């Protein structure tokens, strides 16, 4: 969530700034304006409100040196504009407790105010988004203008099989009991895919490991309280599920390792912090409908990215680059082929600046398909959680909060299915360099076809 | 569930020796009469009916043959039975004689529509709360503390070492257990560094042990829907497991998932022993209420599934390469422990027998299970329907085992408690080839222990 001081001029704010980028994602504009007439309201009230403690304080004192010393009359001249020290003194004990009582009626009134304001400025500032780099390429329309910036390998290439049939003909894969078990989309793995995924998990965890990532292995499932704090309103619904206290289960590793930090001051010397997600991870993913094999279900293992980062100096966006690099000589080790692209304005969430993707090239398919995001969210979410950023050298007005930012490396079962249709050949699928290690005996080498394609 | 036939002295059936059992087990006695006489009542309604019909139809057979090859009294005493009328006393009957006997046998023709709500009534509510047959070698007591027998110790389960795993988890910056309270609820932890790459060689060790001995390695949905759910679990709906929204539940072990994978089948007797190697997440809650990652409401589990034939000794033959494939395990690792077999008060109801694999920790000073091996026989398959062969005459049912060989972080515990020095926690021989390097040697001790 956006810092308030950035909707106040006199702070140093510039609410057309956030006018505009509400404009750059496809949005409302005037949530902007209604913000800002109910933080100025807001802000009237606890002024105007402590006016009236003094006009109060003036009749109570006075009822005070009156009852020193029933009778009443309808007697009103008095606006509390007109009301001084001594006007007063000039009147009935009766008359000043009914004025008394048109204060504390008023005083009354601001905090019914501010209240219905305090909500009516936080349900606004939920749904505004964070500022967009300069780079971010401005359109609602995700498939013509997201926008390819670098290109690896040879996208071109048509192979025989679709991952679909893939995972069949090598007997890894059992989806019609699955989906008797678990429902819809639901899945076994067998074999030779179980081996093949964990020398994926392996190698990542090396990988991120040896760049200076920190492997974690979260918790699958956080509290409602928690989780409202990491996520937006539209992640409720299209993909979470509700478990029963009362908690979700995570969408991805990103989530509890935000909330990891939540409430602390990082010293700059420990930062950047990286961290290496291990989860499982759960979507719901209400929207995907169109049949099935392992590419899109609800339960899959991830690797992701977890940067806490300073707010100076753009360490932020070197960072960003750094993480989406380290992402590339990934894929571009396993030698699969894929294309870079920056996401458009109208499909960014709320907190981040910018997107990459790193789609894919899947050859039977004959299409590009995600395997990875990478986002810097500055620090929108940071301030929400509190993550702040813990500077000894120096004493400050306000505090700052740390930048976050958070890739997913690897999603196993996507990530197979890309190799499945790279490395297909005739025999089998080749097992690729990087990966033989991680093998079982028998195994490295070639994964052979034990059964026809459908 | 049992075989109804176990009930039945006529079809092979041993009452007497189940009504043993249940004393053994020290459960109800009487639940087996019950089903004896309702089992019983309903057979008796039937037999007469059915016998009684087969009369009524040789009593107008041979009343064809009568008027129609050739040839007015009253019924003979000497033919009412089932035993006395026969073909041969019928025609020395005559006729209008047999035909008043046929009058006879249709007035005590009875409906056993009344004997047989009776019946399924006892097997929907009873059946169920009789437990399996035992094995020999079961010690027979309710008591498991004083009476479990111990089969074997492997190593020196004397020794002791300093540290807990409570303590050592922390030293080595593997855990952080408050910060994983605040996000997934009490208990909730993280496993950072050092620890998800000693787990992740676990992993593969185990999955290399059990592929190699013949395992299919496979990885199951963490949910399954509340309905497919019910129509597998064992008795122990006991622990609440978890509850997702769709109405689905959290699995607590792989047993489920795949149990469900081979429902309503027949079984290439060719094919078996199906050997199965399940590697999942796993969720309990109630986890019993100080925090380690020993008890705790997520962990991942691998898990021994053997579908096995009926026939012979097989499946215990079975039930005896699976205990032994676990201990060699845990031997290769170096973790003293030792063998419990199971007293009968404390068995599932599905359970023959079982044995428990429990280790040592010096630190702790105790023996905590880290393997559990149990054989059901056909009890679940039974009501499971996964039958042997046969793709008429009675119907069979697989024999099916099942056993957690290692629960990463329990054995992770066994292992840091056991291999723990002055310096650090020295890497065991078989998992170096798994950890990064830097890790192969030993895994540091980088903060004071919590004292
Ligand atoms: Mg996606
Ligand atoms: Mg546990």
């Amino acid at each position: 969530v956006l810092d308030l001081d950035l909707f106040r001029v006199d702070k140093g704010g510039d609410p057309a700034l956030i006018r505009e980028t509400q404009e750059k994602r496809f949005k409302d504009p005037g949530l902007v304006d209604q913000l800002v007439k109910a933080d100025s309201e807001w802000r009237r009230c606890r002024f105007r409100a402590d006016n009236l403690n003094k006009l109060k304080n003036l009749c109570s004192k006075t009822i005070g040196e009156k009852m020193k010393k029933d009778e009443s009359v309808p007697e009103n001249v008095l606006s509390f504009d007109d009301l001084t020290a001594d006007a007063l003194a000039n009147l009935k004990v009766s008359q000043i407790k009914k004025v008394r009582l048109l204060i504390d009626e008023a005083i009354l009134k601001c905090d019914a105010e501010r209240i219905k304001l305090e909500a009516e400025r936080f349900e606004n500032l939920r749904e505004i988004g964070n500022l967009l780099h300069p780079s971010v390429p401005i359109s609602n329309d995700e498939d013509v203008d997201n926008k390819v910036e670098r290109i690896w390998g040879d996208c071109t290439v048509r192979k025989k099989y679709s991952h679909v049939d893939l995972v069949v003909m090598v007997d890894g894969f059992e989806g019609e009991k699955g989906a008797v078990v678990a429902g819809s989309r639901g899945y076994f793995l067998k074999g030779v895919l179980v081996f093949l995924e964990q020398a994926l998990i392996q190698y990542a965890l090396r990988t991120l490991g040896s760049r200076g990532y920190i492997p974690i292995y979260t918790p699958f499932f956080m509290r409602k309280e928690v989780m409202q704090e990491v996520a937006q309103l539209s992640q409720f619904d299209e993909e979470l599920y509700k478990v029963i206290d009362e908690k979700y289960l995570i969408a991805t590793s990103e989530q509890p390792i935000a909330a990891l930090h939540r409430d602390e001051w990082l010293r700059p010397e420990d930062l950047p912090i990286k961290y290496a997600g291990l989860s499982t991870c759960f979507r719901q993913e209400v929207g995907s409908h169109g049949t099935r094999g392992i590419f899109r279900v609800h339960q899959f293992e991830k690797i992701e990215q977890f940067v806490y980062s300073s707010p100076h100096d753009n360490k932020s966006w070197e960072m960003f680059e750094e993480m989406i690099t380290t992402a590339e000589e990934f894929y571009q080790s396993l030698g699969i082929p894929y294309h870079i692209v920056n996401i458009v304005s109208g499909s960014l969430n709320h907190a981040a600046s910018k997107k990459l993707d790193l789609e894919a090239w899947f050859p039977g398919s004959g299409a590009f398909r995600e395997l990875v995001s990478c986002s810097n969210c500055t620090d929108y979410q940071a301030r929400r959680l509190r993550i702040r950023y813990g500077q000894t050298k120096k004493m400050m007005d306000k505090v700052e909060f740390v930048h976050m930012l958070n890739a997913t490396m690897c999603a196993t079962t996507r990530t197979i299915c890309a190799i499945l249709e790279n490395y297909q050949t005739e025999k089998g699928i080749t097992v690729p360099e990087k990966l033989k290690e991680f093998m079982p005996p028998g195994l490295q080498e070639l994964i052979p076809f034990v059964k026809p394609a459908p």
